[PDB]
């Protein structure tokens, strides 16, 4: 069976903000989610689905989600973890903070990004840099190519001062959304098709000091950033290939090439690039 | 008066969103207040980059003697800054949820929420369930008024919005916010000196630009005045024969010459383009909408 949300009690009182589709507050068992719909004629809510639930396996807090009908659409429910007077803050608005940068919270600098997380006070700075590295290397693993500021972010209860990290979400821009049937079978068929789905795009949304996009395996292969090596070595045990092939093959909906084409994505990316890096981490880590 | 924030206590536990530069919660006479400094480039050699700080400055404030509610606004600096401090309104537990995600509910309308298509914005404040329409419709044209005497260019579906109390539940209408983007914030002193000479360049400014980011239903930006002075949308209408009597070119005359830094062209240009916007768009529309309301 396949979920039915049409006929869920939609709460009036609340909307969500982004551009990437229309979104609705209502009631599944006794609880609001966030129903993301697609922009009408959907594979960004299956990516959504899908990478989340990877996030989940690899032991990283985020979204509860699920794919079920709407009236005409497919769409992806995402359990809200913004009820009970909590209030969601982007990194982006705490990045505008930091003045001193001359650049917009909007900017994804790497090193600005880092020095934002290091002078920030929402949140024990190293603790919330070992969240942004784990991050990181779920987003390697997943190819999100959107990972802007606005895109992760804080809890603060209301009446508090206090803030925790907010679950992972928004992965909607993970697992090549932009893939037909038609671009899965062809960069199944093709070796340098395929090849440079791994090592030259997608890239992440952060940047290097020459404001170029930040290479995934360029970069884990080569960053003597303890903190970001650190984090492969906290992550990796975590990845559990037969767990994360069995998500994509009970995802609803989606059709047997598209689930084809991420289980032999997902392995060339755990392989190509997660492994190697995590091979040269534990390498580097055990010289003393 | 020129304030020096520089010693006013931050508040490190509060952040700001949008794109056009940094933002700081500090406390200010005993209230908070959201800071903005304007975005500034790597280089800015012979151009501004500062203007949006006086627009928002001069823009909120001639808002305010329109008497609509608009956030308020002091010029000063920070650390050797430029910056536009704006009261903080969503202090004592207020979330502001703008307009964008209340739009982004009207699945049924199969347009994003951040589309600014004139009838899809009327149609998500006739269906939308935080605030009697009939309340928010009026809200809507009255700040529409207002941004066509202030020209802007920029009033998309997060520049404005609701207050909600976290003890939640309900809304009320978020003070006007965000007019940096209004009086010609692309002008310098050579566009001011070549505006004052030039009367076509002038009136290219009140007729073509700027524009409102609203769009009619052939997906293109509405016109100021061609729209104000063709219109015969009765909501439209109605907040222009409210905001008229409330328009005191005195009182906004005045709030540009006590603007701080501004030069005397600029202010001077300013004085200008409110004349002109106002008699050439404002009037004209106003005196056809007392006709039209008239009786034979
Ligand atoms: N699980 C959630 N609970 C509560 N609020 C959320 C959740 N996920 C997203 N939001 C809010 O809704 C906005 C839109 O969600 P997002 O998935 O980023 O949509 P888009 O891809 O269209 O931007 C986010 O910026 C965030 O503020
Ligand atoms: N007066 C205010 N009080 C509290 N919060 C505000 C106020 N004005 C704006 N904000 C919040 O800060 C964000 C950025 O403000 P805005 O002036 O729109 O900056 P920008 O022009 O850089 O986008 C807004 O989207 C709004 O959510
Ligand atoms: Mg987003
Ligand atoms: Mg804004």
């Amino acid at each position: 069976p396949t979920i039915d949300f049409t006929f869920c009690e939609i709460n009036p009182k609340k909307g969500f903000g982004g551009a990437n589709g229309n979104k609705i507050s209502l009631f599944y068992n006794n609880e609001l989610y966030m129903v993301k719909f697609p922009p009408k004629p959907t594979n960004g809510c299956f990516s959504e689905y899908v990478a989340c639930h990877i996030v989940n396996s690899l032991g990283l807090k985020v979204q509860e989600t699920l794919l079920g009908t709407y009236k005409n659409k497919i769409v992806v429910a995402c359990k809200d973890f913004t009820t009970h007077q909590y209030e969601l803050v982007d990194f982006l608005s705490l990045k505008n903070t930091m003045i001193e940068l001359e650049k917009s919270g909007k900017d994804t600098n790497l090193n600005d990004v880092l020095y934002a997380i290091d002078n920030q006070h929402f949140i024990e700075p190293k603790v919330l840099k070992c969240f942004f590295w784990d991050m990181f290397v779920a987003d390697t693993l997943l190819g999100n190519f959107d990972r802007h500021n606005g895109n992760w972010g804080f809890l603060r209860a209301s009446n508090s001062k206090e803030y925790q990290i907010a679950p992972i979400f928004d992965c909607g821009s993970c697992l090549y959304p932009q893939a037909d049937d038609v671009v899965c079978q062809k960069v199944l068929s093709n070796i340098d098709e395929l090849n440079a789905r791994i090592y030259n795009f997608p890239q992440s949304i952060l940047k290097d000091d020459n404001d170029k996009k930040i290479n995934y395996y360029d970069f884990l292969t080569q960053t003597n950033n303890k903190d970001c090596l650190d984090a492969l070595l906290r992550i990796y045990p975590r990845i559990d290939m037969n767990k994360i092939h069995s998500i994509i093959d009970n995802t609803p909906f989606m059709s047997e090439i598209h689930k084809e084409f991420l289980h032999t994505m997902l392995d060339e990316r755990k392989s190509k690039i997660i492994d190697v890096a995590h091979t040269r981490a534990i390498e580097l880590s055990l010289q003393h």
